[PDB]
């Protein structure tokens, strides 16, 4: 692929997410820019339905791991760009522990010049007096590991990490997610051997907007092969 042809310069992001926790409806739309050659994306999210019935916190995941900075000496296990621009179908299953899970579906693929990251989100079984459904969560910032493995048999990759979640009392909420992603495209991609994605995430407000939104910027690092 000169998949990775497509992100050596600024790429233009827009996300979109259709969400329903407990028969809770709303919606989510993102725009930013990705700078891959330094693994930097630059985002705000505005919910468009009102009030969002969930953390900010609890959606930064589910909201392009194409944009990683990989060493040149690992660009060979980059799938994400690999699959583009035709793009890949991002699966995830999030357990909350002691409360309810998120189901996401996203195809992530170029639109043009844009990369579009377009999400469906469903949750089960939340708690309406816990601390998601109850907004008890820090808005702070996440960062950590995402682990990378091959997924030969369906020509793409799955990937764990536990997101450790700060409550406002002092305690931890744990987020296992459990993540597939395969190519839309029939065309080649890469299947790497065993790596890590190594986020670090500033979060923040805009003093000007008046919607309930979230403001990123993420430095995203391939990393576990030496050299």
């Amino acid at each position: 692929s000169k998949g990775e042809k497509l992100f050596t310069g600024v790429v233009p992001i827009l996300v979109e997410l259709d969400g329903d926790v407990n028969g809770h409806k709303f919606s989510v739309s993102g725009e930013g820019e990705g700078d891959a050659t330094y693994g930097k994306m630059s985002l705000k999210f505005i919910c468009t339905t009102g009030k969002l019935p969930v953390p900010w916190p609890t959606l930064k995941t589910t909201l392009m791991q194409c944009f990683a900075r990989y060493p040149d000496h690992m660009k060979q296990h980059d799938f994400f760009k690999s699959a583009m621009p035709e793009g890949y179908v991002q699966e995830r299953t999030i357990f909350f522990k002691d409360d309810g899970n998120y189901k996401t579906r996203a195809e992530v693929k170029f639109e043009g010049d844009t990369l579009v990251n377009r999400i469906e989100l469903k949750g089960v079984d939340f708690k309406e007096d816990g601390n998601i459904l109850g907004h008890k969560l820090e808005y702070n910032a996440i960062s950590g590991n995402a682990n990378i493995t091959a997924d030969k048999q369906k020509n793409g990759i799955k990937a764990y990490f536990t997101i450790r979640h700060d409550v406002e009392d002092g305690s931890v909420l744990l987020a296992d997610h459990y993540q597939q992603n395969t190519p839309i495209g029939d065309g080649p991609v890469l299947l790497p051997d065993n790596h890590y994605l190594s986020t670090q995430s500033k979060q923040s407000k805009d003093p000007n907007e008046k919607r309930d939104h979230m403001v990123l910027l993420e430095f995203v690092t391939a990393a576990g092969i030496p050299l």
